[PDB]
């Protein structure tokens, strides 16, 4: 139908929006700290901690299979590396820090993401 099609092209674009927000948050990431998975083969109980593991990468194949219907399901992924990070490693790591500093400067890009998403609808 040209419905579907309609539903589609807003898809596309929340997509080609949702792309451009990942960018500027994995800039926020100089380190490339959460770039990658963590590896089950050098943190081997990593998963009896952290029930949902996300990073940067698992995130962009989401993304490039159109799999975040709305910002909301982005931002999920995204709270799940800062919030992940922030249990398995103490206050004192450069792993805690990278997180909260993060989290500090995404809010920005994710405040206007938020604005231009219900504005383009």
């Amino acid at each position: 139908s040209m419905e579907q099609v309609a539903m589609e092209l807003r898809l596309t674009e929340l997509t080609r929006l949702l792309r451009s927000v990942l960018d500027q948050l994995q800039d926020k990431d100089p380190a490339r700290i959460f770039a990658q998975p963590v590896s089950l083969k050098e943190v081997p109980d990593y998963l009896d901690h952290i029930k949902h593991p996300m990073d940067f990468a698992t995130m962009r194949k989401r993304l490039e299979a159109q799999g975040y219907k709305n910002l909301h399901e982005f931002e999920e992924d995204f709270d799940l590396i800062i919030d992940n990070c922030m249990k398995y490693n103490a206050r004192d790591t450069v792993f805690y820090r990278a997180a909260v500093r993060l989290r500090d400067q995404g809010g920005v890009v994710l405040r206007q993401a938020r604005r231009e998403v219900d504005s383009i609808g």
